[PDB]
């Protein structure tokens, strides 16, 4: 109930929200169908429109319209925005040359510059390239503030996920809104944007930036707007906060515009109806600058233009039906669309299985356009899976295609009328949007390379002197979009120190099962073999210094002439495993002699040790090595490649994919960027959180032993910016690129897996790419310790992901 009976006279707008059953004046009232009923005649007017035209210049003021063009509308901050352009002679703020904001110009009484947020629904990235001509306001925002080409958008490439991500730094995953429709299991509760449940609070996780604001004493306009509220209004309640009281001005702000997603949605990214919502978003944004101008904060504000996701070409004939797999499609549910999700329809049905489902979704038609996904299979960069609302089973859907259950789906929501649509995995290029920052706090000129939306609510922290709430963002990889205020974070501490082991045991004391054909033996070559074991080419493998290990553990730095390895004495293997090839390498084979030799390490005691006879007895699992035995130095060299603190599980199907990552693509890319620097390793995550797993996690080990079998398997694969220098002779940046390989007993992911590992593998290994970030989560380990490079440098080149999109 709402008593509608109250007023909104002196409270158009108003910022604190009150309760039931008092009516509501603020900017969502309408949503809660909750507004006074005279919000409309007071904060809704229209009268005359929204610009001064040259009869009304100084005229008498009248309260009934829509903005003012009398001599008092300065003071009283209610001007049309081209007030002082019609009426005093004044240019456009578009009209102006770009002059560097080197300070901010602030009025007195301002303590800290404002942020303006201005947040456009569905502007793919190459509007700013390809509507240019169209929308000069944002052109020269663009050109004059500090741009990305691009900014890559959270998975799934919704808007709800999007904004909520914008607002708080976190993956959806964390933040709770998964989608723009869920099912909370635990709740028994569904999230929809038609209805009521979408307004409890309970749904939305984290604190997002108007609640950090708000509980660091900085005052927070409201960032939401009901739909039928005009732009031009929602630009001039903006344009009026800012002229309130010292003691009531907000300092951060957000402006929505629902395009140009609304008609893309109907007529495709790039149909010729698109060019209007673009101009008049454009129109848009010169009213908040001219409004700004007017107000002397043009050079005080710093704005933010940016998106939630792009926009592609999807139409309905373009949908795959589950009815044309399942046999069983009336005991599912399926959220459908540009992803799938898929939960039991009852349940009570102990009949339904998922196993039998993913099969028969399992490669089934030969140009099949969706693959369907358990959670945690999902690539590790999406971090999508680590929340009750995400259902067990997913399907990632190609780009251009939609998913549903039967075809009376899409005819009765006879044929069909969009031509648009967005949520796919956040890597396509159609689905990136936009960033541009202008104002004091942002360089002037300049272009900073693409970066993720987890990361900006970081930097909105630092525009306004705030202290984040913990996220995702790396606090520090954005530095270079500010001129001022940038965040100077100390490397974390290491928390275990390795121990350096030397020969310690006979071959005798160990029992493994394993056996080696090295029993082939000189004064100058053992001493330099013992420099080897000692460190003497730690330099060439380790060019970044080592790993810091973030927990509490024990391990091992093992030296060897080819590699260098931090061993764990608790997950009996590497925890890393780091080598460096030059692109004049040689590939060389394993000898007929060595084919299953696994030696004793000397080092290391035969308690702390795999053994063989395991991985004789598990049927299922076999194994490989971290350092690669094909690319040995000298044939002396090789048998340390086959030492068993160099060993790791693996399944089968997974050694054809390391097999040929190992054999072929790294002297591939050492050849393409002038050698390469390699660090690889397992991860742990049988939680699907993200995180490293603690020993007491462990799901799986290879049958009989306490040894623990990785989920996946990481490379970081790190060489010159400027490739004209070797890898290991660098002066300058650094260019990385990552993967995280699920560790899995088939190759049912590829569905060409049957041919050639030169026609599939490299395909999983980009859906597979990630940030040197993601594996640090993954792993507790903190990489690139000891370079010359400035550590904001270094956080930014650990976010980086290698996309394999063309331009
Ligand atoms: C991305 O950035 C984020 C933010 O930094 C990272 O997420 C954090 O990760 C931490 C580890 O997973 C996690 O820490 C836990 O916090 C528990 C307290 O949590 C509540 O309070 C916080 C603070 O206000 C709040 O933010 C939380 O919000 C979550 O939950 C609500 C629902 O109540 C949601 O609305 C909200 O969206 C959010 O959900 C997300 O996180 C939860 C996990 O908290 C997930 O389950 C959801 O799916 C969703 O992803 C909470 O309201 C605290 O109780 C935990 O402590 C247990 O574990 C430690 C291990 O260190 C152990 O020592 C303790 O004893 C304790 O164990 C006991 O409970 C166990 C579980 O019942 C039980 O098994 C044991 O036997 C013990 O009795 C823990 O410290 C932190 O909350 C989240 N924060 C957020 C915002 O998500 C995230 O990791 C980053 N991602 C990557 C990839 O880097
Ligand atoms: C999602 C989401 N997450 N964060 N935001 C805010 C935001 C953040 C940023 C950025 F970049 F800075 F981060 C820019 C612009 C905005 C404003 C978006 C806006 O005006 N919109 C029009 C209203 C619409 C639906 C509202 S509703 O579902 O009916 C509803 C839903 C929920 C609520 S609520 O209950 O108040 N939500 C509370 N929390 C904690 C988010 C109200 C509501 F009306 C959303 C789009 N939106
Ligand atoms: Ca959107
Ligand atoms: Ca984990
Ligand atoms: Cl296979
Ligand atoms: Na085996
Ligand atoms: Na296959
Ligand atoms: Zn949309």
């Amino acid at each position: 109930w709402t008593a509608t009976s109250g007023s909104c006279k002196g409270r158009c707008f108003e910022l604190q929200e009150v309760g039931p059953p008092d009516c509501r004046c603020d900017n969502l009232c309408k949503s809660y169908s909750s507004c006074c009923h005279d919000f409309d005649e007071l904060c809704l007017k229209t009268a005359r429109g929204w610009e001064c035209t040259k009869d009304r210049c100084g005229e008498v003021r009248n309260e009934e319209n829509a903005c003012h063009c009398s001599e008092d509308c300065l003071s009283r901050g209610d001007c049309c925005t081209n007030y002082q352009v019609v009426c005093k002679g004044e240019s456009h703020w578009v009209d102006d040359d770009c002059e560097e904001i080197k300070v901010p110009e602030c009025p007195a009484g301002f303590v800290r510059p404002p942020l303006i947020i201005f947040s456009v629904d569905g502007f793919r990235a190459s509007y700013m390239k390809k509507g240019s001509k169209v929308m000069p306001n944002i052109e020269k925002l663009r050109s004059c503030g500090t741009h990305a080409p691009y900014m890559r958008p959270v998975y799934p490439t919704k808007t709800f996920p999007n904004l909520y991500t914008l607002a708080t730094g976190l993956y959806p995953e964390s933040h709770g809104i998964v989608g723009n429709s869920m099912y909370d299991p635990v709740f028994d509760a569904s999230f929809h944007l038609r209805g009521r449940e979408k307004f409890n609070h309970r749904w939305w996780g984290g604190q997002p930036l108007w609640i950090t604001a708000t509980k660091q004493g900085v005052r927070a306009g409201t960032f939401f707007w009901s739909v039928s509220i005009p732009h031009e209004r929602r630009i001039l309640t903006i344009l009026q906060w800012l002229s309130l009281p010292d003691n009531e001005r907000p300092s951060v702000y957000a402006f929505y515009s629902e395009q140009p997603d609304f008609s893309g949605h109907k007529y495709g990214p790039f149909g010729p109806e698109m060019t209007n919502p673009l101009r008049e978003i454009d129109k848009t944004v010169g009213q908040l600058m001219d409004g700004l101008k007017q107000l002397r904060l043009h050079r005080c504000v710093n704005v933010i233009f940016v998106g939630d996701h792009g926009m592609e070409d999807v139409t309905c004939d373009r949908t795959e039906f589950l009815s044309n797999y399942l046999t069983n499609v009336d005991d599912i549910t399926l959220v459908p669309g540009t992803l799938g999700r898929i939960r039991a329809k009852s349940i009570n049905n102990s009949k339904y299985d998922p196993k039998t489902i993913i099969a028969a979704l399992t490669c089934k038609k030969p140009d099949q356009h969706f693959k369907p996904y358990m959670k945690q299979h999902l690539p590790k960069r999406l971090h999508y899976a680590n929340n009750r609302r995400i259902e067990d089973i997913h399907l990632l859907v190609d780009r251009r295609w939609h998913v549903a259950r039967k075809p009376l789906d899409v005819y009765k929501k006879g044929k069909c009328f969009f031509q648009g649509d967005h949520g796919f995995d956040n890597k396509v290029n159609s689905m990136q949007t936009v960033f541009v920052g202008y104002g004091p706090t942002f360089k002037y000129r300049t272009k900073v390379p693409p970066f993720e939306n987890i990361e900006l609510y970081n930097v909105m922290c630092d525009l306004l002197g705030l202290k984040p709430a913990p996220n995702n963002g790396t606090h520090g990889s954005l530095n270079h979009l500010l001129r001022t205020n940038t965040f100077r974070p100390t490397m974390p501490d290491e928390v275990s120190r390795p121990n350096y082991p030397g020969i310690m045991y006979l071959q005798s004391e160990f029992d493994l099962g394993c056996t080696c054909d090295d029993k082939v033996e000189n004064k100058l070559e053992e001493l330099n073999k013992r420099l080897h074991t000692k460190g003497s080419t730690k330099e060439r493998h380790l060019l970044y210094g080592r790993p810091a290990v973030l927990y509490r553990t024990s391990y091992d730095i093992l030296y060897h002439t080819d590699f260098e390895s931090g061993y764990s004495e608790i997950f009996l293997m590497p925890l890393w495993t780091s080598y460096t090839i030059s692109k004049q390498a040689e590939v060389s084979s394993i000898p007929e002699h060595l084919t299953n030799c696994v030696r004793p390490d000397v080092r290391v005691s035969p308690g702390f040790s795999q053994n063989c006879l395991a991985y004789k007895n598990d049927k299922q699992m076999s194994y490989g090595f971290l350092f690669p035995p094909y690319l040995s130095s000298s044939p002396e060299a090789k048998y340390d490649a086959f030492l068993v603190t160099n060993m790791v599980p693996m399944y089968p199907a997974f050694k054809r994919v390391w097999a040929y990552f190992q054999r072929v693509l790294v002297k591939k890319y050492a050849s393409e960027r002038n050698g390469v620097n390699v660090i690889s390793g397992p991860i742990f995550d049988y939680n699907y959180d993200g995180l490293r797993d603690t020993e007491d996690e462990i799901k799986q080990y290879v049958e009989g032993s306490s040894i623990p079998v990785p989920t996946h398997y990481y490379s970081i694969i790190t060489s010159c910016l400027d490739f004209t220098q070797p890898a290991d002779k660098c002066d300058g940046p650094l260019s990385v690129s990552s993967f995280i390989l699920p560790h899995r007993p088939d190759n049912d992911e590829s569905c060409n897996s049957s041919e050639d590992e030169s026609k599939w593998v490299e395909e999983l290994m980009k859906m597979h790419t990630a940030r040197v970030r993601d594996i640090e989560h993954l792993t507790g380990l903190d990489f690139y310790r000891k370079t010359s490079r400035s550590y904001s440098e270094i956080l930014t080149l650990k976010t980086y992901l290698h996309t394999y999109e063309s331009e």
